[PDB]
């Protein structure tokens, strides 16, 4: 079985036992094993890494090699094939918002992050991948088939450098490669504070007392804050309005300014942070500047955890929440709070909910100004379309009164990210998510979909009846087989994704199963979950379930009309009510009387 406890890139620094608050970092919130949950460590294996060789090599890497007796098929090809459509039109969610959607990459952001390999920025690694699609190395470039349309227009490949593994970084060469998730495991806002406690300090306003995040000092949304301007030149939001020069902004995660919506959620929970903050000094003068964060750090943790577990994966996992997620009975410590290289493949049906376009809407929940539907792909890395047309309040409308995506098994991903994506450093918006979540599945070494369903107990096809039976689909089933040649060869992503949706969710019985085990594991494996007694006190937790995304909305911007309940596809006038009609959050068992 073999390696006992490779823990290389780490500064070891041991616990505080006690310290009434989460580590930034995650270690110690298990005590018979402290690296357990923590960041920049390996994402946990459910099953064991398929590589060519066994040991860090891809399916695909070297032409004249099989998967189970087949070659597989260029990533971009699957894209083309099976990812594809054109007509936009009736794919929309007719009992999904937008905020669906938004919450699912939110929540991800927060749980796991596989960074690519460094290894020097100061070499050709750049080139000798984007330039010339020579694969070497950490370089896999996403081949283009034959009669594809970038071909004429791009070049023969697409960019492709693989992800961050442990140990080194520096070629490994003896044991089974393992992808490091770069933040905390644990449902803890890891994605508004940091994962590092560099990163965690940098984000914090240490000038005065008070306990607040630092806010943006360029620019401001009527009376409200903007999350503080990221440093690093390169800017990727500069780039794409070089006229506007607004860089990205700085948050606990890296990703925040991905898209103007993203960005947007950070910009709700920021708020939400100084808000606690500021009403905590209000109630306990007392309190110096640390409790103040770290107080407030607690309940906006706590937030995230009930509007997921409470609003939120009641809707993606339905008919399978209890099967998967029964009542909470208490912190188990034998729990592993590991987020699985599986689930961050798993997560990844977002990416078939993201429409095509984001609007902007004035206080009637209107067209706000005549370009207020944009193209999803000018919104890549787009700081701008925020602080230089209209601040937050239009585009949290958007996600109020917009629909998400439906996954359509004819329509998966929106050519908005599966032609059109902008990446960081590449300075074309012209990379396709759906290639690279695949490149990425054998980067990772992911066992094939029949693997996946063998481990959630679900039949393994091997024949296109068989697999048309599963998908519930003919003709998808027929390509998917014309291109994988066995069922036993399909990408974890896309096999996981064609699977019809169970009933009163938005994931299939594959998924369902993936992403309910994850829940339960990162409920039931965190000593700082909200309802483990002790953590709150029964008035503290008593205000807490009355919490809504509603009232996050209303306390954190100047929109006054809002759903009770944000993620269902809800429509102004009728569906709409007063913010006076929502429970707030009422702090007074927060009231420290050591007076
Ligand atoms: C652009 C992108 C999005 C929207 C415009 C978007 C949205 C989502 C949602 C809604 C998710 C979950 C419900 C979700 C999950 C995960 N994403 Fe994804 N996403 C966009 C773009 C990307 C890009 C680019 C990546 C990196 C792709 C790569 O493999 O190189 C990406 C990743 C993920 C991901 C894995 C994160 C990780 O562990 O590294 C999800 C769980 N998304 N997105
Ligand atoms: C710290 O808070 C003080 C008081 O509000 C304020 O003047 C200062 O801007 C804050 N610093 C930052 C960068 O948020
Ligand atoms: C860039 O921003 C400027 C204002 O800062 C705006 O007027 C212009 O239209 C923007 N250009 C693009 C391509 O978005
Ligand atoms: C705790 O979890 C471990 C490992 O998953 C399991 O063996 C055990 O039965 C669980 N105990 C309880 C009380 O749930
Ligand atoms: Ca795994
Ligand atoms: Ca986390």
């Amino acid at each position: 079985s073999w390696e006992v406890g490779c823990g290389a890139p780490v500064p070891l620094v041991k616990c505080d036992e006690n310290s009434p608050y989460r580590t930034i970092t995650g270690d110690c919130n298990n005590r018979r094993s402290p690296a357990l949950g923590a960041a920049n460590r390996a994402l946990a294996r459910w099953l064991p890494a398929e590589y060519e060789d066994g040991l860090a090599l891809p399916f695909g890497w070297t032409q004249r090699k099989t998967r189970n007796g087949f070659r597989v098929p260029l990533a971009r090809e699957v894209s083309n094939k099976i990812v594809g459509y054109l007509d936009e039109e009736g794919v929309l969610d007719q009992n999904r918002s937008l905020l669906f959607m938004q919450w699912g990459q939110i929540v991800d952001h927060d749980l796991d992050f596989a960074p690519e390999t460094e290894l020097g920025s100061n070499e050709h690694s750049k080139t000798q991948c984007e330039e010339y699609c020579i694969q070497g190395d950490n370089c896999f470039p996403i081949m283009f088939p034959k009669n594809d349309p970038k071909l004429k227009t791009q070049g023969k490949c697409m960019p492709f450098f693989r992800a961050g593994f442990v140990c080194p970084t520096p070629p490994y060469q003896s044991l089974a490669r393992e992808q490091i998730n770069a933040v905390t495991s644990f449902l803890d806002a890891s994605l508004v504070y940091g994962s590092e406690p560099s990163l965690a300090s940098r984000l914090r306003n240490l000038s005065s007392p008070l306990g607040l995040m630092a806010v943006n000092q360029e620019a401001w949304d009527h009376g409200l804050a903007y999350l503080p301007f990221n440093n690093k030149k390169p800017s990727p939001c500069e780039f794409i309005n070089t006229t506007a020069r607004v860089p990205c902004f700085l948050a606990g995660d890296f990703r925040a300014s991905e898209q103007i919506l993203l960005a947007t959620a950070h910009t709700l929970l920021l708020r939400e942070h100084n808000r606690l903050a500021r009403e905590l000094k209000k109630l306990n003068p007392h309190w110096n500047g640390e409790k103040l964060y770290q107080e407030a750090r607690k309940i906006l943790g706590a937030f995230i955890q009930i509007i997921t577990f409470r609003d939120y994966l009641p809707i993606v996992l339905g008919s399978e929440m209890q099967k998967w997620i029964p009542p909470y009975q208490g912190y188990n410590n034998s729990v592993d709070p590991r987020i699985s290289n599986v689930f961050t493949f798993a997560f990844r049906f977002g990416h078939m909910e993201v429409p095509s376009t984001v609007s902007r809407l004035d206080e009637n929940y209107q067209p706000w100004g005549p370009e207020a539907e944009l193209p999803l792909h000018t919104l890549f890395f787009n700081t701008w379309r925020i602080i230089k047309d209209g601040g937050i309040d239009p585009l949290v409308r958007g996600l109020l009164a917009k629909k998400s995506k439906l996954m359509n098994q004819d329509k998966m991903v929106t050519s908005e990210l599966r032609n059109k994506l902008f990446q960081p450093t590449h300075k074309i918006h012209g990379f396709d998510l759906a290639a690279i979540n695949l490149q990425r599945c054998r980067d990772h070494g992911m066992p094939g979909y029949n693997s996946w369903r063998g481990f959630c107990g679900l039949s393994q096809p091997k024949t296109l009846k068989g697999l048309q039976t599963v998908l519930k689909n003919k003709i998808l089933a027929k390509k998917l087989m014309d291109l994988y040649k066995t069922p036993d060869n399909i990408d974890i992503w896309i096999g996981g994704n064609a699977e019809p949706m169970v009933e009163r969710g938005r994931v299939g019985p594959l998924l369902a199963c993936l992403l309910g085990r994850q829940f339960q594991q990162i409920r039931d494996g965190d000593r700082f979950w909200w309802e483990n007694p002790g953590v709150f006190t029964e008035k503290q937790r008593d205000s807490l379930q009355k919490v809504s995304f509603s009232r996050l909305i209303c306390d954190n911007t100047h929109i006054t009309k809002v759903p009770l309940h944000a993620f269902q596809a809800n429509n102004y006038p009728h569906d709409f009510v007063d913010c006076s009609t929502v429970d707030k959050l009422d702090l007074s068992p927060w009231a420290s009387r050591e007076n």
